C-alpha cells in the first residue's frame, strides 16, 4: 500500500472551530469531507465540509491553511488530483467523521491518502486519525475516496463581486424567517444602489430590507473580523438573482453562528449569491471559511 | 505496549444485534462496554453493553459467547481481571462505540487489551477495530478502561429464583405504561402463587395482572425461544418486591423489543426483580442475553 499524500493539522486547530461544525453539524450530516489539492501551492491544501442546502444551494465549511501544520504530496504534480473527497457519514457505521473530526479533545487531526501498488493512478483511499487530549485515546478510520469531483470551493474564482452586503443578526433572522415562510418556491433577490436596498420576493410575498452604504468597493468590504454588526454594504451595481427560498433559509442560518459569525450576502455579476459567514472580532482568529452558494434557481 | 487478552467475534455475528442495540441505545449510550473474563470456561468471554435504568436498575446488553470465534488471555490466571470496561460513549469522542460496535455492516469484530510493561497487575487499554463489508473500510478505537467493576452479569450469582412470569406485548405495555405513570414514586410488587396473579402498588394506584400456571418449577421454564406469548408463569413462593417505578417502566420497555423478545419477570428470594428479554421463536438464534435488575428501592 501506497501514501499518495499527507495532511496534518496543528496542535487543536481544528478543534477550536468544534462549536461552529455543531452549528452546521445538522446540515454537514449527508455531504462529503473534501481536501482542496487545487490550491497547494496557493496558501496550502483546504479541507472542507461539503453539502447541500436547500433545492439549489453548496455549502464549503472550510479550514484555512494556517491550520495546516505537514503537508506531502508523493505523487508526481502531474498523477495527484485537484482534490478527493470521502463522504461525510463513514460506510454503514454510526459515526459522523466531521464530528469527531472537528472534535474539541483533539490534539493532533491527520489524514492519510492511498492506493493499491499496481493498477490505479489516483489515491483510493483516505485515513483519518485522531489523537485526544488525554495523551492515550486515538481513532483511526479507513474508508474510499469517491468518484472525483472538482474542489467544491473552486466554482467562484472566475465570478465578479459586484458587491456584498453585512446582515445585523436581527436583519438576518428576519430575512432567514421570510424565506422559510416561502417553502419550496423561488426568491427574485434584487441589489439596488441606487436605493440602497436589497429586495426579495416570492410571488405576492415580499421583503425589503435598507442598508448603510461604504465609501469603498466590494473586494475592500470586510477585509477582516466584524468588529460591529449593523446593516452595511458596499455595492457597486444592480444585480437580480433567482434562488431557491429553502437554501437561502439555510444559508443565513448557518451563516450566523452564535457569538461567531453574522451573515454577508455577497452578490456576483452572474445572477449568482454566495452566502459568506463574517467572523465577528470577538470569536477570535477561527480557521474558517464557512458559505453556501445560492445557484440559480428556476421558479 | 504488552496484551493481556484478545477477543475476535465470528463474521457478522454481532450484526445481528443491530436493531436490538439501536432498541436500547438511548439508555446503553451513558453506560460502559464491558467483557466478563469469569465465564471462559463457562461458555466464552462474555462482552456487555452496561448501563443504569430509572432510580434502582442495572442493565445488561450481553452477548452469547457462542458469538465469539476467538479467545485468548496472555495473563496468568492470578493478574488477570474478573471483568475489564470502559465507557460507551468514548472519550471526547462523539460515537458511542455500542452503536458501531454492533454495526449491521460490521463484517468482524475484535477487541484487544493492553498494559505497560511496568506497574499494572491489570490491563489498561482497549482497542476496539471493525471491519466492515466493503472490505475496505475500518475503524480502530484506542480507550482507557475504567476503575475497575465486577461483572454486572454476577450481581445474581448467589439469588435463589422462586418464579418468573412472562408478559405477552399488550400486558407488559400495560404494566409499562403504569409504571410510567407511578413517576417517581416507588413499586410494591407482589409475587402471588395462590392467586395466581402478580400484583403492582405503589400509593393508591394500583394494578393486577392474571398469568396462566405452568407445571414446571422456575429454573426449568423459558429455557428456549418463547414460539407465542401469553402471560404463564412459573412460580413457587409469595414475595414481595420494592422496586422504583422508574426502573420498571424502562426495564419492560427495553426487554420487549419489536419483533424479537418479550418481557419475562424473574422473582428471587431476596425480593430482587430481574426483568429478562425472552427471544420469541420468530428472531433466530440472536446471541443476546438482554435483562435489566430491579434492586430495592425504598419510598
Ligand atoms: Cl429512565
Ligand atoms: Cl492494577
Amino acid at each position: 500500500m501506497e501514501t499518495t499524500q499527507t495532511l496534518r493539522f496543528k496542535t487543536k486547530a481544528l478543534a477550536v472551530l468544534s462549536k461552529c461544525y455543531d452549528h452546521a453539524q445538522t446540515h454537514l450530516k449527508g455531504g462529503v469531507l473534501q481536501v482542496n489539492l487545487l490550491s497547494v501551492n496557493y496558501g496550502g491544501p483546504r479541507l472542507a465540509a461539503v453539502a447541500n442546502a436547500g433545492t439549489a444551494g453548496l455549502i464549503s465549511f472550510e479550514v484555512s491553511p494556517d491550520a495546516v501544520a505537514e503537508w506531502q504530496n508523493h505523487q508526481s504534480p502531474e498523477e495527484a488530483p485537484a482534490a478527493v473527497s470521502f463522504r461525510n457519514l463513514a460506510y454503514g457505521r454510526t459515526c459522523v467523521l466531521g464530528k469527531e473530526l472537528f472534535g474539541s479533545a483533539v490534539e493532533q487531526a491527520s489524514l492519510q491518502f492511498y492506493k493499491r501498488p499496481q493498477g490505479g493512478s489516483r489515491p483510493e483511499f483516505v485515513k483519518l486519525t485522531m489523537e485526544y487530549d488525554d495523551k492515550v485515546s486515538k481513532s483511526h478510520h479507513t474508508c474510499a475516496l469517491m468518484p472525483y469531483m472538482p474542489p467544491a470551493s473552486d466554482r467562484l474564482r472566475n465570478e465578479q463581486m459586484i458587491g456584498q452586503v453585512l446582515l445585523m443578526p436581527k436583519t438576518a433572522s428576519s430575512l432567514q424567517k421570510w424565506a422559510r415562510q416561502q417553502g419550496s418556491g423561488g426568491v427574485k433577490v434584487t441589489l439596488n444602489p441606487d436605493l440602497y436596498v436589497t429586495t426579495y420576493t416570492s410571488g405576492e410575498a415580499c421583503l425589503t430590507l435598507d442598508y448603510k452604504p461604504l465609501s469603498v468597493g466590494p473586494y475592500e468590504a470586510f477585509t477582516g473580523p466584524v468588529a460591529k454588526a449593523q446593516d452595511v454594504g458596499a455595492v457597486e451595481a444592480h444585480v437580480v438573482c433567482s434562488v431557491a427560498a429553502d437554501s437561502l433559509a439555510a444559508a443565513l442560518s448557518l451563516c450566523r453562528i452564535p457569538a461567531v459569525s453574522v451573515p454577508i450576502l455577497r452578490f456576483y455579476r452572474s445572477g449568482i449569491i454566495a452566502v459568506v459567514a463574517g467572523l465577528l472580532t470577538s470569536a477570535g482568529d477561527l480557521p474558517l471559511d464557512l458559505s453556501v452558494i445560492l445557484f440559480n434557481h428556476a421558479s
